[PDB]
């Protein structure tokens, strides 16, 4: 159902069994599916498709070109029903692709809110993407990628599937990232290797001086001191009693797969 | 002629001229030029523009955005009426374009059958890209590149003008290949240079072990019994004498016209 | 106002306000804002979306799923009325995007003449793309970037904000751009550092072999002599005395603001 104070322009195409929110706009030449749920005030401005199962949040915007919910890339994908869901304020760019999930990888897509997804991003099957992250121009992900809150993945840049991104990461443009990704951390070359402690962003986001000590202190107990990781781990979780933002590093190993970025 | 059974989305326009096989399928806002032929059983899902001479097969996959048989970006070429030959049951994604042949080049872009093209690779003008390719996201041939059966080249990967990519050659992703790719080969860098042979690629197509040792056996001799490749091709044509797959090389070599990728 | 002998397809939206010249051609699927001026003879060849306060030369020719005037990626800006001007004879090809300026950094993005921007360029907002420049697919120049007359920029190659890429440079493809690229030099690499002059490119624009000398020595000056960009600034000046073509490093180094890309 198409709420009476959004927008449809003459020349768009929304298939019925297509939800659309309060004064949300659907602009020219856009094509939204019988599958798709759009939140209220969110503005697709021209040119975008929209469709599968996908669910999109309130307040985004999403740029000409962008293609949402389409059929991801993975060849094991043979058409079933997945899924993709979207949150709020998001600014989605020119010509960005967000592709639904497969079976096999859990059957969802998932991008949180305020992020900023610019020209080209592409967000494959699988992926999850947090909140406040931003993936600049032609900034890849392959299929099963997380990318964690707050995250930043410069110019050109790759992600190989599975990786996780860490919260608070900065990854430089023109990398290409092979392996798992501590948050907290700097990120760069081909393949990426770590680069210290991102202590500007923690900075501005309101980090404490003595939570971000206490974070460089986990970053040198992993890429510093020579021990094993297992051997760091309960010397990483004893710093965490004390400093909780060190939890982190501890959250970050059990979802970790791909082992960590090396020098 | 329009087929009968083909489907033409009222939004979309096909000019005059244009031949559209049985079952195709053109959808919203797309644009096929008069001198556009689309076999049966094509689906162009939404806002692709198909111009210029351009010869379509059977049962592709054309997604959103796609621009196939365009103007090439070749400073040399000046309107001449080029041709596009595309096979069948290509996967052909977002945002891929796909340029005209110029005269000086003979004329022809070719794309063979069952090529899988990710969003936003490029195929230039006079390329040839054979069976079973793929080009992942933002993939990037210069003109006159040759893509052989069964080669992969990885995501944000550029190849150089008239470099030939061997068959079942495998290019790593964040790559820049700068001279020839021989038959199974693995590359990888920016410059690529070989990084042995793409052996789980061998062993799921099919390849014998007896094959697989003797093709690298060829390998050891192009790049590790430290002869000249004139010194090297007589002993590879010897070896082919008993493994026909290692005749790829002397096929490739004959080619070759910008060097191997080396050490 | 809509000029009499141009050609506005009648799918294109063109908004009541626009200025469209003599002999343009607006193509289907096209959208242009009430603030866009079109000069006489430019192409929009289909599903073109051109907005904001934005002017356009004569005899441009603009490819499908472009998107020019377009509100920047700077996080800073907030919708303020700001510019693109694009000059003459520009082609700008498949799903190129230039976006507005900011009102921090001047509020205007600009665009010379005779300038080949090819596939998924980006010129971002503030950014200065001079006459006879080369952006090859994908080439990403960030905020505030100048590319001087022509320059090349080649594939997959990213620009960070600010830097200065000089008059005549060939930046190689597959690179990061972290500072200023003096006139009439190569740089590649990521990041890119210096490969020598120009040298065909300056021989094919009809610079004299005495100018192509003295442009090579002030290079040497500046990368071989040992010593400081202080004290070589007034050797480069006194050799300009002579040969004026060295007058362009001169100039350069008034603008840069980055320092000089290094060995
Ligand atoms: C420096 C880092 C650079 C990173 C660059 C990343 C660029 C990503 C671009 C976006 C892609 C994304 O939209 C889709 C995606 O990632 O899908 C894949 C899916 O996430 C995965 C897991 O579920 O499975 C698949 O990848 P795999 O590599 O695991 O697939 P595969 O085993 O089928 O191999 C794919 C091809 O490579 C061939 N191959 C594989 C291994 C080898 O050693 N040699 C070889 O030739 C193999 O024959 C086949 O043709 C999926 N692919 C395909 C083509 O099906
Ligand atoms: C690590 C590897 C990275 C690879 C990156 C590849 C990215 C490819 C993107 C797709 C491009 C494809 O669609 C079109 C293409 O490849 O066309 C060219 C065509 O395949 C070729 C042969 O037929 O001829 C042309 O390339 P060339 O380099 O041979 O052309 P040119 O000699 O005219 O030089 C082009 C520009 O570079 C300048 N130049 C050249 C050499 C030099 O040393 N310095 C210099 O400034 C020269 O003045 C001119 O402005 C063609 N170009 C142009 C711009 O006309
Ligand atoms: C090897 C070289 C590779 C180069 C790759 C270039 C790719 C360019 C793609 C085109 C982008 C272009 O269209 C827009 C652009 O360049 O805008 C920026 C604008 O030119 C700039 C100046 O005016 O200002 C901004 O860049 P800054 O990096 O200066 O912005 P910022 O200080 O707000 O930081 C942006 C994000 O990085 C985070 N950050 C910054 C520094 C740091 O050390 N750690 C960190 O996490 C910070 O928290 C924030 O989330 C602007 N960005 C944003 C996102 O607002
Ligand atoms: C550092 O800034 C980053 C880093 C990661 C993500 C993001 Cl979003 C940004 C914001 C910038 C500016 O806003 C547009 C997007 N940006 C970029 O992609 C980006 C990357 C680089 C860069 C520079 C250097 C010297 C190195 N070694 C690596 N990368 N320069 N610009
Ligand atoms: C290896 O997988 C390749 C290689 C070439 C072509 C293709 Cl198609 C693929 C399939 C994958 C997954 O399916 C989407 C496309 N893919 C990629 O582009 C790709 C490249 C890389 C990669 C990883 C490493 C560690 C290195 N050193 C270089 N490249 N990771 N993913
Ligand atoms: C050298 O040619 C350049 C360089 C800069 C800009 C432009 Cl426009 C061009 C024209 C070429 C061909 O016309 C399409 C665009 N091209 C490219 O982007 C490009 C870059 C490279 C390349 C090759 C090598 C061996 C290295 N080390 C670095 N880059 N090969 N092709």
């Amino acid at each position: 159902m198409i709420d009476k104070s959004a927008f449809v322009h003459p020349t768009a195409i929304v298939e019925e069994g297509a939800s659309i929110g309060a004064n949300a706009h659907i602009g020219p030449f856009c094509i939204v599916g019988p599958h798709v749920e759009i939140g209220e005030g969110t503005v697709l401005k021209s040119h975008v498709v929209v469709n599968g199962h996908t669910k999109i949040g309130r307040d985004n915007e999403i740029y000409q070109f962008a293609s949402i919910g389409e059929v991801n890339q993975d060849l094991k994908y043979a058409g079933e029903p997945t899924r993709v869901e979207i949150g709020d304020r998001n600014r989605i760019r020119e010509s960005v692709t967000i592709h639904r999930g497969t079976v096999q990888g859990g059957g969802l897509t998932k991008v949180g809110s305020d992020n900023l997804l610019m020209i080209n991003a592409h967000i494959a099957h699988d992926c999850t993407v947090g909140n406040r992250c931003i993936l600049a121009n032609n900034a890849t992900l392959a299929g099963h990628v997380s990318v964690d809150d707050f995250a930043i993945i410069g110019g050109m840049t790759a992600v190989h599937q599975f990786c996780i991104i860490g919260a608070h990461v900065m990854v430089g443009g023109c990398s290409g990232v092979a392996q798992d990704v501590p948050p907290y951390v700097i990120a760069q070359g081909n393949h990426a290797t770590p680069f210290g402690v991102n202590i500007e962003g923690l900075k501005r986001r309101g980090f404490s001086r003595e939570a971000i000590t206490a974070i460089r202190n986990a970053y040198k107990l992993i890429y510093r001191s020579g021990k094993t990781l297992d051997e760091v781990k309960p010397e990483i979780a004893e710093l965490a009693e004390t400093y909780p933002e060190v939890k982190a590093f501890t959250d970050f190993f059990a979802r970790s797969t791909r082992g960590l970025i090396r020098h």
